[PDB]
């Protein structure tokens, strides 16, 4: 059976809040009044939710509303208690109110308004100080949320709103996050295809707030190479081969070793031998103004099938990659 591991850091946060804080199923919703809230516009749709501009009519603020599609009450309440426990972070999206919907009678998220600028318009005006700038301020917001005890778990470009106008962002969508508590055995079926790290891949259960910094690699990837998704997977096998075909097999399978995965012996044959290849073979005249020997370096030290030895979210704030944004933003 496998080798046990514990996050490197933020480990026993958790067992030394109040039991509350993390036992979600004891969490008791308290409704608002569904009439302080009148809907606007649709703003997007999701096949987990609705979200809307609306106003509370009680003090005329403008507000964002999710109306949940019905999911388990189970993880419900786990998202509810997540973003309350989270609220005024950075970055996070702030929760002001929880009211019931009258037609769909599922409940509806009230968050403080935020603002999305159409991506596509932002995506070829995109500079190398711009994916610095905002890696920077996602990392911000994991750095809190792991500190908080607390795993993404869904870490992708979908779940990350930008206001490029007012330099502002926000990590979105908590619906798969999840406390973290040393020796608890997880779900591997969470995040995007594109997104989920080995550990995942390989169904080593005991994993922890360094697969957010795998999925963040990806996106980092994806930003520098102009290459969206990086690790293109048709399916959950050629997901993990995509990988190989880089970072190499030699490095994978000392990873299954260390942690004594057993692994499909069929999977070993469809994985095969590859060499790790160097990220320059990914530059191109199109990406090379996104990519510098410190981006690389940067993304070397996301990239790494062993989780404890990805950087933290703490790590990669101190990062060369980050250090005119640091010295800026301390203007
Ligand atoms: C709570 C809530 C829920 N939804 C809301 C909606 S929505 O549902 O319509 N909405 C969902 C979110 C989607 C996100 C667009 N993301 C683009 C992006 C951003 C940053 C990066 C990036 C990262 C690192 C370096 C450089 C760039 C990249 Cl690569 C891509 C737009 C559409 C609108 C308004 C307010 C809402 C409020």
């Amino acid at each position: 059976g496998p080798v046990p591991s514990r996050a490197r850091v933020y480990t026993d946060v958790n067992t030394h809040r109040p039991r509350e804080y993390w036992d979600y199923e004891s969490h008791v919703v308290e409704w608002g009044n569904q009439d302080d809230y009148q809907l606007v516009r649709k703003l997007g749709r999701g096949k987990y939710s609705e979200v809307f501009e609306a106003i509370n009519i009680t003090n005329n603020e403008k507000v964002v509303v999710k109306i949940l599609k019905p999911v388990k009450k189970k993880k419900i309440k786990r998202e509810i208690k997540i973003l309350e426990n989270l609220r005024g972070g950075p970055n996070i999206i702030t929760l002001a109110d929880i009211v019931k919907d009258p037609v769909s009678r599922t409940p509806a998220l009230v968050f403080e308004h935020v603002n999305n600028t159409d991506f596509k318009q932002l995506y070829q005006t995109l500079t190398d100080y711009d994916i610095r700038f905002y890696m920077y301020e996602i990392l911000k917001a994991l750095d809190y949320c792991h500190s908080m005890g607390i795993m993404h778990r869904d870490v992708k470009p979908h779940n990350v709103m930008i206001d490029h106008e007012h330099r502002k962002l926000r990590l979105i969508d908590w619906g798969l996050a999840e406390f973290y508590h040393p020796g608890q055995e997880y779900n591997v079926r969470v995040a995007s295809r594109y997104f989920k790290g080995p550990e995942l891949l390989v169904d080593y259960q005991m994993y922890d707030y360094s697969l957010d910094m795998w999925s963040l690699g990806c996106m980092l990837a994806s930003m520098i190479f102009r290459k969206e998704p990086f690790f293109h997977g048709h399916d959950n096998y050629d997901q993990l081969v995509r990988i190989a075909k880089v970072l190499g097999t030699e490095d994978l399978y000392d990873y299954i070793d260390k942690y004594n995965i057993e692994l499909d012996p069929r999977f070993n044959d469809i994985l095969g031998r590859h060499s790790r290849k160097r990220w320059e073979r990914f530059v191109h005249s199109e990406n090379q103004h996104l990519v510098s020997p410190e981006a690389l370096d940067f993304l070397d030290k996301l990239l790494r099938y062993d989780h404890q030895s990805r950087l933290t979210a703490r790590e990669a704030m101190e990062h060369p990659y980050f250090y005119t944004v640091v010295k800026d933003q301390a203007r």
